């Protein structure tokens, strides 16, 4: 099962909602990582080129798919199929991002 | 400020998060929302048809727009640019549906 996490669209998108899949893959609880931005799941072997264009990619509101090296709350490395989408109104103001995770480690 | 939907992807698509827009546009807190579809916001005058586009477009997880009669807490009618997509992973698993709420009153 996906992983799926919702972020405010301003202010470095801090989280407002998982589902139980993101704490399945992660290992951290809802409370452990609402009004905090995602990027607490990356740590020191994280290619900073896939980190660089994810940040460009949120900045311009455009979609976008990386695999990532993330790592569990216990400190697990595991491999995130990653996919990023804004929330538009149709006046194109940009409301929310979404974000789906996959395990594709093994 | 537009509200915000998300729901679970099966078994008659439970809101399980809104955004402070949602409450201000239909005067439900979240509380009394979540776990709930939301064919709630409708009422006596909303059209038919536009419900049964919405019923097709969620059962194939097909991106629409609807312009749809909806009603807040108080009773209230307004008109609702509804804007409905699925969320997909990779392999094209539907994982949630997001709702997007204008009040064009
Ligand atoms: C909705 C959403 C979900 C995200 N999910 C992840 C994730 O699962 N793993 C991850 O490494 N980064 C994720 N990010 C990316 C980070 O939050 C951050 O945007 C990225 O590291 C680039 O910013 P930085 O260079 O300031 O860290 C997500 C971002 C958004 C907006
Ligand atoms: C994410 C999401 C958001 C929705 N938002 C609204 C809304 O704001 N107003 C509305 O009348 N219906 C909305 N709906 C539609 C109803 O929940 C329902 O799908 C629709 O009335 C058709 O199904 P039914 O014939 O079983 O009622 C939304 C559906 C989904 C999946």
């Amino acid at each position: 099962a996906s992983g799926m996490i919702v972020t405010d669209a301003g202010a470095d998108q801090p989280i407002v909602f998982v589902n139980r899949a993101f704490s399945t893959i992660t290992g951290y609880a809802p409370n452990e990582v609402l009004g905090r931005n995602a990027r607490f799941l990356q740590g020191p072997q994280t290619d900073p080129a896939t980190v660089a264009r994810l940040r460009e990619a949120i900045a311009a509101a455009r979609p976008i798919q990386e695999r990532i090296l993330n790592y569990r709350k216990d400190g697990q490395p595991f491999w995130n199929q990653l996919s990023i989408s804004p929330v538009r109104d149709e006046t194109g103001n940009v409301v929310a991002f979404v974000g789906v995770q996959t395990d594709v480690t093994a």
